[PDB]
């Protein structure tokens, strides 16, 4: 089991699938990360998550060190063994949550407490985590050019320094993978400097970041569409925070290898079901006395055994398991889209999926 | 399969040990009942209620009836195809719940809308049940000989009302089971009344009513250690509403056959989780960094994988896979404790059990 090594299989277009090996376990893309946010993905045990099909979780620096703590996470084990995960998890740096959910903003690091590469790196150390992200600055949409740039830059400096805090760390550098993330906005130049900046340092894999922050699908396409190109070929492409269906498949298409969302999770409590047929509100009055599943060709263990009338009732109850059903359907709603997507690649009919996909998907 | 055969294979003192057999399956008792208000065992699926010992689960025909509906679940299916639950289910007769949650009190029934015995027994004949209560009103503690003997009497009028209305529905009387309610709060000649009229009627089972109304435990015990006796014995003996581990303990030894109660499910979603050393509450911060599980003899597949630590950190966090695991642990952690008890029984040493598990419980 090597430290990391991505092969490509098959390609169609810019769409790409393959396997990422670590030593944890092989991850297969185009991939989706269930995001765990607090040492858990909200309403399900770890083989649930495994059931679904998930090869690796996403789990948040800013929430852990804040609670239950870092040092407290790395003694009790590794987050790892605190939750019951024994395969990849992929940490986020934490720039994104700061910036959004509590701030000082300097060159050292950000106040709100000061959060710096250098900090960010040994967190997701202590964690465990598999997969590191550089610590960024999520620019904020829309963005003057100048603004978009200077976050960009910073966060460019940043990229260094979060290169090398983590290959000081000997037992990290050497079973860990690191991450660069793009920034610049809507920006084609920007996007461009950024890129050329990540290479230079040298990164296991590049996450395209600042988009989805509001823009619209549109726009994210457009920068998507020269954004990508710019990234190494040989090397995972990860979007950041783009996770609704439509969003994912456009992305694969466009080159983008990773996903992470909580719309699947946090759309399941709430009363959104996703189906091929396109998503439904399961609250709905019309599913009362509805004896089919959630969606009619799901695999899911939810699909299997209960009925729409039921995790309707479960829902409009407030019940726990109501969430425990929806959001595993909605997990495993999400890993067969990627699963169907994988395999359409490696058949050369990926175009033609994509296409009645939406077709169904919006009919 | 027959539709209701009680059997006891081993006795000590009152207690007794034994298997019921009915349709949907063979319960050992003593036996305790996981409680599922609204068609779901709070928090856990049912092949996990299984998991943890559960042979039938009690049902409410209060909550039911309202939300959502007993002619839409009979519609559906019955409650058995609705929740997922293919075993036995005991519904409670609606009686307790009406005066406790909504109120015009008659001979008719009860107003809050209209529940009568005759009502009450279609309403969880339409839901499926496996073990039908009779319809009842559990006497408010305390309360004076004469209102203990009018709700009594009313209450035993009823019975008859629940055995006839029960006896008309051919399916329902061949495939289901009924059992009689005592009343009579504390008072030794309305429990007699109680327990002959209700011999009188012919039961199948009878269940010891208006108890752990907020007597405390000294009285319960003396109560039940007179009308108990009362009761036919070649019969099952149900004590309504009484779930704390020590007071099953004493009622079983006071011949005790079946019990029912939310402790489990509601403690665990609000921090308590219950060891052989006694409760403890996993929010204390002495909890924190404890590696071990929440019990260290448990057999439960979260005593298996998870530390107090780690939900501890759920629970404090609010999430939802902390009201799970601690639910899973504590049914489970009742179920190991009704087979030490059954075990006990079957070798004579239920006596030196009761003991051993006072001293250090509350150790
Ligand atoms: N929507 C953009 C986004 C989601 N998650 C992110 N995490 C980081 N570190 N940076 C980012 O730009 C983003
Ligand atoms: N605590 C007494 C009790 C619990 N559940 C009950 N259900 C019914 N029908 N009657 C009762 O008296 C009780
Ligand atoms: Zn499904
Ligand atoms: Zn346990």
């Amino acid at each position: 089991r090597p430290r990391f090594s991505f092969s490509i299989a098959a390609r169609e277009g810019k769409a790409r699938t393959g396997t990422i090996e670590m030593k944890r376990g092989v991850i297969r893309t185009p991939a989706f990360m269930p995001v765990g946010t607090a040492a858990t993905v909200k309403a399900l045990k770890p083989e649930t998550v495994r059931a679904t099909g998930a090869d690796i979780i996403l789990g948040n620096t800013y929430h852990l060190m804040l609670r239950p703590g870092a040092e407290r996470i790395a003694k009790l084990g590794g987050l790892h063994s605190f939750m019951g995960w024994d395969r990849p998890i992929l940490t986020d740096s934490g720039g994104y949550q700061v910036m959004s959910l509590s701030t000082k903003q300097s060159e050292e690091g950000v106040t709100f407490h000061m959060l710096s590469p250098e900090r960010s790196i040994e967190i997701q150390h202590l964690l465990g985590s598999d997969i590191v992200m550089a610590f960024d600055e999520c620019t904020p949409y829309p963005a003057t050019p100048s603004r978009a740039a200077s976050s960009m830059e910073r966060s460019m400096r940043w990229a260094k320094r979060s290169r090398d805090a983590f290959d000081s760390r000997k037992e990290q550098a050497e079973n860990a993978a690191l991450f660069g993330i793009q920034q610049g906005s809507v920006f084609e130049n920007l996007r461009q400097q950024s890129a050329d900046a990540l290479a230079e340092i040298g990164f296991d894999g590049y996450a395209v970041g600042g988009l989805a922050v509001g823009e619209g699908q549109d726009e994210m396409f457009r920068v998507l569409d020269f954004s990508v190109p710019m990234l190494p070929d040989d090397k995972p492409h990860y979007l950041m925070g783009v996770g609704k269906p439509d969003d994912i498949v456009g992305a694969v298409e466009r080159g983008i290898d990773m996903f992470d969302c909580v719309l699947p999770t946090r759309s399941g409590r709430n009363g959104q079901a996703f189906t091929w047929d396109g998503p439904i509100n399961i609250r709905n009055a019309r599913f009362s006395e509805d004896l089919k599943p959630l969606d009619s060709e799901c695999h899911c263990a939810v699909c299997q055994k209960w009925s729409r009338a039921y995790i309707h009732h479960l829902i409009r109850a407030g019940e726990i398991l109501g969430a425990m059903l929806m959001t595993e359907h909605n997990i495993a709603f999400y890993q067969q889209l990627m699963q169907k997507i994988r395999d359409s690649i490696s058949e050369g009919r990926f175009s033609q999926f994509a296409q009645d996909f939406r077709a169904r998907y919006f009919a």
